[PDB]
């Protein structure tokens, strides 16, 4: 289920973080408005760029912590607050997060692995709800 999936992702996190983030940027190319230095680069070129690997892994490090601290795929209000208040998220609206979780769920469905994709879907929905409650537009 969801908790096992956190363990699975954490066992190969730099690879999963990069591959899921690439799935997001390729599904929603307009999202590079937020990631100007990733423009004009193939997947293999991005997987060579230091901030790409470093930043995406740190994003997924925190995402797995938020998922692990959740109960029944509902994140802590403290975690939602942190994600809204972060200066690096100043630009953002809940639709940016919705898209990331659409890509993550479609990645998991496309995988051979017994990921609990319905739980990740609910998690993404519940995190968007919590971000809206915590003041994200
Ligand atoms: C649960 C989802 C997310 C988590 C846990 C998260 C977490 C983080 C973390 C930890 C950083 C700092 C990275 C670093 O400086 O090394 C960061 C930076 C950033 N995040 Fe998020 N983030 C999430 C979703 C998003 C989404 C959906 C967007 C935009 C579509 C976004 C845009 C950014 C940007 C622009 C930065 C700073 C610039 C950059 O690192 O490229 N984040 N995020
Ligand atoms: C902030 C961020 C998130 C996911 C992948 C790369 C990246 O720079």
């Amino acid at each position: 289920g969801f908790k096992q999936d956190i363990a699975t992702l954490r066992g190969d996190l730099r690879t999963y973080a990069q591959d899921i983030f690439l799935a997001f940027l390729n599904k929603y190319p307009d999202e590079k408005r937020n990631f100007k230095n990733y423009v004009g680069k193939s997947d293999q070129e991005l997987k060579s760029m230091a901030k790409f690997g470093d930043h995406t892994e740190k994003v997924f490090n925190l995402m797995m912590e938020v998922a692990d601290r959740a109960t029944d795929c509902v994140p802590l209000a403290s975690d939602a607050s942190t994600l809204v208040q972060m200066k690096q998220h100043s630009g953002l609206t809940t639709g940016n997060f919705e898209k990331l979780f659409v890509a993550l769920v479609e990645y998991m469905r496309a995988s051979g692995q017994s990921f609990d994709s319905q739980s990740w879907d609910r998690f993404g929905k519940n995190l968007v709800s919590a971000l809206s409650s915590a003041g994200m537009k």
